[PDB]
């Protein structure tokens, strides 16, 4: 409903300053994923994604670009998706309270 | 429309179960990828993902979440977004032909 | 809005094909991630996602179908999903300008 999945595709060496900036704005639960992606033709970049509620999607976007901005070439993308639904499978917690 | 994707991020060692617990209940189509998340820091996951129609998807998701619990902390995330339209490659069926 | 997320699962043999349909086509900004799905039990496949405005998704559906095509089983599934939003990570654009 107001859950939204943010998926970022950015360069490797700024996993460190993308998990800190999350980490540091109480953003939990992120993971990374190898994948290839157009740079200086394929490039390895990595996959972040973090689920959040649509009242920091914004920020939290910004902060992610701003994080792995580096000017050139090859930075990549972060784009923003609907989740229905969330379930957090320890606890079996739903909505707000598996994020 | 009716249509979901479920994204399973578990523990690996839980594949099998959670493979089964689908094909039993005539879930077809899962595929599986390699992902990072927190855990005793990261650990290895995996990511599976089915698309199924809303009539199911409550109890697919379910049937995941039993299948991948372990009681631990880092037993992972269950979510649903939506899906506008699917194609089966080598038939070219559409919507639920697809499934 | 009008964007688009469009992943197909397609056997890894067909990746310069579907690449050269994309880039034909103008498509730019494909990305490729490895996963494994059912084939002749799982074999290796790849995910390529693109995100285009809705205008084009259609269409480009339509080559990666035909570009992926071997007539054997395997071949995959190509899916469409909404995008919320798009942000170019070099510069900052948003939408239509991040494309």
């Amino acid at each position: 409903g107001h859950m939204k999945l943010i998926t970022a595709i950015v360069k490797p060496f700024t996993l460190d300053d993308v998990k800190t900036s999350l980490e540091d704005a109480g953003v939990l639960g992120m993971t990374v994923s190898e994948i290839q992606g157009y740079g200086r033709d394929f490039v390895p970049k990595v996959r972040i994604e973090v689920v959040v509620d649509d009242s920091i999607v914004d920020k939290v976007v910004d902060s992610i670009v701003r994080a792995a901005r580096t000017g050139k070439i090859g930075d990549g993308k972060v784009w923003v998706s609907p989740v229905d639904t969330i379930v957090r499978v320890r606890t079996g917690e739903r909505g707000h309270d598996a994020l």
